[PDB]
DNA sequence: GGCGACCCGGCGCCGCCTACGGTCAGTACTACGGGTAGGGGGTATCGGGCAACGCGGCACTGAACACCGTTGTCATGTGCCTTG
């Protein structure tokens, strides 16, 4: 029953081809630099680190891309080990 | 719109003790790295075997006194003989 539910959690989502998931790992270290920066103790323009911390937070909604992309191929290597006194 | 069915869920039960019962289940890997409980030797502290040194009864060096016992001792008193 609750994996049946889970399944249908992961639904329909946008699977991922080269050129988006390389987009996407563009804009995760674009974001990375972005945080880089914000943390930092030197002092920042406003606007500057409102800048950084949206670009941070797409891209973890492009790391979230990713994993909803990629649960299907986890719970395929999972079935490919399961039965073996783990749930 | 509340009844009504019906439909389903949902549970819940189905009686009391007694002897023994036979077994087995599939698809990573290396690699490092720390860090240890175990292997060692050497040292400080506590735990055993022979004498220790008390006591006590009495016992003796008997010594030195004490307790009767004794024959020492004797200046001093009766009895006979000689003279007043």
């Amino acid at each position: 029953d609750p994996v049946k539910d889970y399944l249908k959690q992961i639904g329909k989502v946008p699977l991922l081809n080269a050129e988006q998931e390389v987009e996407l790992a563009k804009r995760i270290e674009a974001g990375l630099f972005a945080e880089d920066k914000l943390a930092n103790s030197d002092k920042l323009a406003p606007k500057l680190k409102r800048e950084l911390e949206i670009i941070a937070e797409d891209g973890r909604r492009a790391k979230n891309h990713l994993l909803e992309a990629n649960l299907r191929l986890v719970v395929s290597l999972a079935k490919r080990y399961t039965g073996r006194g783990m749930l």
